[PDB]
């Protein structure tokens, strides 16, 4: 059986950049293009749902150049994937805390998730100034407000009312997570969604996966693959 | 790597059962770990036939019983996080003793999670958040990652920053999502009933970088 929801934590860009002895944020340049053979593998191979940690609420507290960089990287990115998203019948998502985010690529965000909503053969999100505490405090928020308005009561607030306000909700629960550059460690991603998820942990940097060791984790989910 | 550092805060799925507890409770004394949370029942564990949740239920308050003067040899703050609503009315009363009678110990703040889920810990703190928007003592608009965090359980402890899992799975099941979220992870093929201080002393080396994987 196949994971219905696969996430990645797409770690090792600022690693492989002094390995192989390149410049000031090539791995994450590298590590954009990586994207695009997993993106169709999961297409092809029936995958639901793929989530990506690209912007982390973390990512804020980084040298601003390196803001920037991935910025200008996420621009770049959702341009490049809207024609991608209309040929290969992908809904093209993103979670996380706009306020935070650049008023143009709000807009070009907002574009891309309209343009691409009816699309149905699988969803793809990226996670842009995401974090699951931001995630799980803006749920409670929103359950709050919902209170003040007398839409809920109080009282009656429980695990299957709250899940109904956590983002990526109407898709299936995170069955499998990837986390790449070779640190054991969730760092604040899908807290929530990923509660039962199964871990898959690698050494290999994001700009050196490949679509056979992403293959491999998918069999490893399965039991095809030790 | 000069400064070789232990966690603070370690946490603990005691998988592969299908008095560990003890010498490694004595080793965070030992070596300075100021907290220790142990995943003993889950939400998912009352769906378990009724004669299991019947001896679960006596191993618990078995559990309780003989550690409550071990606590108070040691001077360490017994402390449970569930819902205690679904447990026995004298379980739940032994519960209130223990943690009544240790409160105030130093030495070390050993939490057991029973009828624990972290789904249901992070539900939980959303209710009394709304609780306190209808009694007027918040507006919804306060509500963000530094208001909210103070609901979950053991927010007044230090994150988790090393989070252990014995039995060879290599898996998130409902247990601190929040209190984890950026704990290092330890995980073994060590079944829970066989996991020594020798390994538990390993994994806080690991974390340290004082030894390697
Ligand atoms: C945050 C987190 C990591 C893991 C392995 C768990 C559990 N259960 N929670
Ligand atoms: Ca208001």
């Amino acid at each position: 059986h196949l994971p219905q929801h696969v996430a990645i934590i797409m770690d090792g860009n600022n690693r492989f950049a002094k390995k192989n002895q390149m410049q000031k944020g090539d791995g994450h340049r590298e590590g954009k293009n990586v994207l695009d053979p997993i993106v169709e593998h999961c297409v092809k191979t029936g995958v639901r749902a793929l989530t990506v940690f690209a912007f982390s609420s973390e990512n804020w507290n980084r040298p601003q150049y390196e803001v920037d960089l991935l910025m200008k990287l996420l621009e770049e990115t959702i341009h490049e994937q809207i024609p991608r998203m209309k040929k290969f019948n992908i809904a093209l998502r993103f979670i996380g805390d706009r306020s935070r985010l650049p008023s143009h690529l709000v807009a070009l965000m907002e574009d891309a998730e309209q343009q691409t909503a009816h699309h149905d053969a699988m969803t793809l999100t990226i996670a842009v100034s995401y974090g699951g505490m931001w995630d799980i405090a803006n749920a409670a928020k929103q359950v709050a407000q919902a209170v003040s308005r007398g839409e809920i009561d109080a009282d009656q607030i429980n695990v299957d009312l709250f899940e109904k306000y956590v983002s990526l909700n109407d898709l299936p629960a995170v069955d499998l997570l990837i986390r790449t550059g070779g640190d054991f460690r969730i760092s604040n991603f899908l807290l929530w969604q990923a509660a039962y998820a199964e871990l898959y942990f690698t050494d290999t940097l994001w700009p050196e996966f490949t679509v056979e060791e992403f293959d491999h984790a998918l069999n490893v989910f399965s039991g095809r693959e030790r």
